[PDB]
């Protein structure tokens, strides 16, 4: 699989994208790698933003579904025209195959104006694929017309100019050290899994099971923050708040309404705790936890227009539709999602940003009574 | 104040602005109105999505402030160059002022490209105004300056085009029906307010009175979705539809995931329930209650590029800043801020949307026992 290590690029805060080709004669298009949603989508025409896009006028083997598609959010949205033809993966196996393609035709606050990507690869399942279920996601077609195994990883880095590797069809285990730990899938829609106990620092939040996967958890490369619900967010903030009082900042910060600043090697990493989620094990009663530093969940705004200090943001902030588990938890990881047994593995990342105090951590066992009782139903 | 009456436009989920000039000679810019921040903003380059922007070179009377302004979102944002000049209402008094006015010079996902709005006026309160409350907003400053009366009110009707009316320095009473109903306003920040019960159709949620208000209930014409916490939402929606079990719908719509649709002149009002709620009232224990119909939180979308029938979207949603009363809420009312008298005032607007039957109503007064125990603290 080295032929698929550093075949994700992208910029901060903009997502990871991989190169695809779409229809033949093969029309390559940087696409942005998403397990938070399960349609793939691509720029069909000249949005001023995209650098390319699906021109079907170019492919023999473009097939219209004559069908729309009309994805909204809180506040973007795309819409476009259910189609098939022949994608294939440069750095990724060595097939070709035919999938589901939604024509991208008009777009609010989707593309990124700057990225250089021009459409999103869903990589979660059926169930929450728009228009509805019957709509088959790309790897459900890969996997149904390959040999390839029903699995993929993925090693986020982010260094400005981020990269990573997707390996589909298994594990590499030079992208990780130590060993991996497996959640399991609890339903195949999202990557919805079951934190049972958060700590920051050491000390937990002592809440309810339930207020941490309501209304669920999900891991997600498409989200940036980890996101907490608001209760969770509440109560996780507000340790890190007391946590951090080695110093003050503003009460907007926290919810993500502004920046904080220090000089170029001067920012506190130590002041500030390490978090460490713990998620439902294999076993009965088992549980395993995984930790991150605060180089995660502090994560610098690159270009900004009036200023030159070190001014990261916080990347921990709340929600409703629950716990999303972004690239702040996912750059310190190695992550596998094995489709094929229903789970998510973890594992120290083997690029993961780590100073020579503390470090990320997969470790385990635990043992956590009535792990089942934190879901929501 | 009939110069004032007709003085918005906009259009449909794109919010309502009014005309100011900015500088001398005067700069003409359409300039969005929000009751949900507090600072007055200006594209000030050439953003390929706006019409106009103001030109500080053209103007006599700019003053560099030297300094910066960041305003992020989740994950809109922009930033610009604090200054001052004078500013002046055409459709408004007859008073010309020097405001503070931040001209923004980088933004992502603030501009709607199709709009034809160039800035922000923030109505709300220096404690949230960015970067920090020494940054005096422009009604302080209108009122400062001026005779003008410490108040407005807005009319927002929404017929595609929507229109309303902003009469800066009181009331008019040719846009509203019945009597007034007053809420204080709980702290000058936003325009936070309680809401004390809910009902739907006239049962209400039996909720415990704080999660109507966590941790926030504001009044923001800069919102278009009636937006309710998620605890609350979720119970809300609950009952709505059970109320609508006439007929089923699928449940991302619900989450605004989806739009639904029926026939040219083939749309079930009445399936569908009345939402009421209940606001604080000027005396101890004395409520007074709103009410919507559904044209309210259903409203259109108005050009779908693959749909011919009516499409309206569910205008209620989720949050974690709180209880958000938009365009949904408002379009209903002809609403008052009195800021004078800390206190928002609600009458029947002479403009809302109703049909033959039911009706938008305000209406007085209620007996509630501990309505300020449904603050957050
Ligand atoms: N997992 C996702 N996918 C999306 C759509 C793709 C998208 C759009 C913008 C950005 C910015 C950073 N990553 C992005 C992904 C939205 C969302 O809410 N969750
Ligand atoms: N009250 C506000 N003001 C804003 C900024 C202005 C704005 C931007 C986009 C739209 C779309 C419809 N109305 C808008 C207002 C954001 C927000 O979250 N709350």
């Amino acid at each position: 699989f080295v032929e698929m290590v550093d075949n994700l690029r992208g910029k901060s805060g903009q997502g990871y994208y991989v190169e695809m080709t779409v229809g033949s004669p093969p029309q390559t298009l940087n696409i942005l790698v998403d397990t938070g949603s399960s349609n793939f989508a691509v720029g069909a025409a000249p949005h001023p933003f995209l650098h390319r896009y699906y021109q079907r006028q170019l492919s023999s083997t473009y097939r219209d579904l004559r069908k729309g598609v009309y994805v909204p959010y809180t506040q973007g949205k795309w819409e476009g025209e259910l189609g098939t033809d022949l994608v294939s993966i440069p750095h990724g196996p060595n097939v070709t195959v035919r999938a589901n393609i939604a024509a991208i035709t008009e777009s609010d606050k989707f593309f990124i104006n700057g990225s250089n990507w021009e459409g999103i690869l869903g990589l979660a399942y059926a169930e929450i694929a728009r228009p509805d279920d019957s709509l088959e996601p790309f790897f459900d077609s890969l996997v149904k017309q390959t040999h390839v195994p029903n699995l993929f990883s993925l090693q986020l880095c982010g260094a400005a100019s981020v990269g990573g590797s997707m390996i589909i069809g298994g594990i590499d285990h030079s992208l990780y050290t130590g060993s991996l730990w497996y959640t399991p899938i609890r339903r195949e829609w999202y990557y919805e899994v079951i934190i049972v106990r958060v700590e920051i620092n050491g000390q937990d939040l002592k809440m309810d099971c339930k207020e941490y996967n309501y209304d669920k958890s999900i891991v997600d490369s498409g989200t940036t923050n980890l996101r907490l619900p608001k209760k969770v967010f509440e109560a996780a903030v507000k340790s890190i708040k007391a946590a951090s009082s080695t110093e003050k900042f503003p009460d907007g910060f926290w919810l993500g309404e502004q920046l904080v600043c220090w000089q170029a090697g001067t920012t506190p990493w130590n002041i500030f705790p390490v978090i460490s989620l713990y998620l439902m094990g294999e076993v009965t009663n088992q549980s395993f936890r995984i930790t991150i530093l605060p180089q995660q969940y502090l994560r610098p705004v690159e270009d900004v227009a009036t200023s030159q200090d070190d001014c990261y943001k916080f990347a921990i902030s709340q929600s409703s539709t629950g716990t999303v588990m972004g690239a702040v938890i996912m750059e310190g990881f190695y992550v596998v999602f094995d489709r094929a047994r229903k789970r998510i593995g973890f594992a120290v990342s083997a690029c993961h940003v780590h100073d020579e105090f503390r470090t990320a951590a997969v470790e385990g066992p635990f043992v956590t009574l009535d792990m089942e009782d934190c879901g929501y139903n």
